[PDB]
Parts: C-alpha cells; sequence; structure tokens
C-alpha cells in the first residue's frame, strides 16, 4: 500500500497564499489573474512519532516534485524547497529534512520540523516574503497557524 497522500490548499490565518519566486516559495495576497499563481500541496502521511494528537506529514508542491524540508543554514534551522525524485517519492518513510508534524487546535493548523523540534513553519507579516521557520511563534508578529481545505 502506497502511503496516503492527499492534495490540498493551504492558506495562514492571515489569508495569505502561497506561490514560487525565485524558486522560493512565498506567502503573499495573490489577486486578479495572479490567483492561478497559487501553489496546492501534496500532503502525504508518513511515518514518524507515535504521538496522542501530532500526525506526522510531508508537504510537496502538487505535481512539481519539491518538497518543503528543514536544514541548518548559518546554524539556524531554516525552509527550503528540494527536488525529489518522482521514481521514489513520496513514500511512508521519508527522511527526517521533509517531516512535519501536523497539530490542530481549533481547526487550525501549526507544522512543526520533526527534525527540529519547536520550530514551526511560518510566514511573515509583510507580503510576499519567503516563508520560513520560528522557534518564537509567540514573539513578533510572525504568523503560525493555518487553514486547509482538501481538494480534488
Amino acid at each position: 500500500a502506497p502511503v496516503r497522500s492527499l492534495n490540498c490548499r493551504i492558506w495562514d490565518v492571515n489569508q495569505k497564499t502561497f506561490y514560487l519566486r525565485n524558486n522560493q516559495l512565498v506567502a503573499g495576497y495573490l489577486q486578479g489573474p495572479n490567483v492561478n499563481l497559487e501553489e496546492k500541496f501534496s500532503m502525504s502521511f508518513v511515518q514518524g512519532e507515535e504521538s496522542n494528537d501530532k500526525i506526522p506529514v510531508a508537504l510537496g508542491l502538487k505535481e512539481k516534485n519539491l518538497y518543503l524540508s528543514c536544514v541548518l543554514k548559518d546554524d539556524k534551522p531554516t525552509l527550503q524547497l528540494e527536488s525529489v525524485d518522482p521514481k521514489n517519492y513520496p513514500k511512508k518513510k521519508m527522511e527526517k529534512r521533509f517531516v512535519f508534524n501536523k497539530i490542530e487546535i481549533n481547526n487550525k493548523l501549526e507544522f512543526e520540523s520533526a527534525q527540529f523540534p519547536n520550530w514551526f513553519l511560518c510566514t511573515a507579516m509583510e507580503a510576499d516574503q519567503p516563508v520560513s521557520l520560528t522557534n518564537m511563534p509567540d514573539e513578533g508578529v510572525m504568523v503560525t497557524k493555518f487553514y486547509m481545505q482538501f481538494v480534488s
């Protein structure tokens, strides 16, 4: 049995939506014809740590063979998009840099890096900036909560 995957839209609680720029994932207020730039996600339900509440997922940009991943860059956990080979990915046992623990509270989602615990997927308050990770979700004005809608 292949890994379970479902296509979805994910957007932040400030209503920013995701799109690609200069091959970085960015969040902004797409409007008019640009709304068609919105990137849908393939969410795969991967192997990860047993948990009462968290659900391990990998997040790929639909049909692009590009996965969100977490790596150290200048000694700081950092979000980067990694190209993957569709002959091998997604799969049940994905490498830990690709795994996020999906956390649902009040039907909003947070995505915690499994590689770097306590670092969460985030967007800036400013539009059209790269998506990032933060371990200080409750400082400043970064956004770490998301809505989602499965599509098909």
